[PDB]
């Protein structure tokens, strides 16, 4: 398997303790982490990737994130393969649950990157969302403040499938 870029962005530190989730189920996996408020360069540099952002600005991705989209943009995405991660508050954001993450997918898919790992949307509280596509969730959606107790699996259930199509 190549090596997997973690690119992720945090304002309250949520977010670190579900990137040291995903690294602990990638234990005996090549990767590398990368702090996005630190650019995007080097999303360029890996065949495999795994874009995480919180939510924020009604659906938002973390400011990192927003303001390097024109630089995502630029990367050709062909022939890499993408899992994204959402972190969000599905009651009190009814319609704009983990929509950050809608921000990462168009670009993916535009720029010629397969994105994979959409999950059910069984399970979730949701008045409206954004990031559905197929009847399924873009990514994987984690709420830390009303479903902590589902994150591990979650997470470890996603990397297990993420990885049968990884290069
Ligand atoms: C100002 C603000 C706006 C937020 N907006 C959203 C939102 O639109 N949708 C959502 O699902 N969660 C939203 N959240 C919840 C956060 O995404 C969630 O608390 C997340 O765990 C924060 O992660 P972090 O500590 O890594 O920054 C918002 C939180 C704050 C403080």
């Amino acid at each position: 398997m190549k090596t997997i870029g973690i690119f992720y962005a945090t304002l309250t530190k949520t977010t670190v303790g579900i990137v040291d989730e995903i690294e602990f189920f990638l234990k005996k996996d090549d990767f590398k982490t990368f702090n996005v408020k630190n650019g995007v360069k080097e999303i360029e540099n890996f065949e495999n990737l795994i874009l995480v952002t919180p939510t924020y600005q009604v659906g938002e991705a973390h400011a990192a994130w927003m303001n390097n989209l024109k630089k995502l943009e630029e990367i050709d995405f062909t022939g890499k393969v993408v899992g994204l991660v959402g972190l969000g508050n599905q009651f009190a954001f009814g319609e704009s649950f983990c929509g950050g993450i809608r921000y990462l997918y168009d670009i993916v898919v535009k720029k010629g990157g397969k994105v994979v790992g959409f999950t059910s949307t069984d399970g979730y509280h949701y008045e409206e969302t954004s990031i559905i596509e197929n009847g399924k969730f873009i990514g994987l959606a984690l709420d830390e403040e009303n479903q902590p107790n589902l994150t591990p699996k979650r997470i470890g259930d996603w990397i297990t499938e993420i990885k049968k199509e990884f290069k």
